């Protein structure tokens, strides 16, 4: 299900900080 598909870039962009 591509519902929270953004969490990946979100999170990795979060991993960033």
């Amino acid at each position: 299900m591509a519902t929270l598909e953004k969490l990946m870039k979100a999170f990795e962009s979060l991993k960033s900080f």
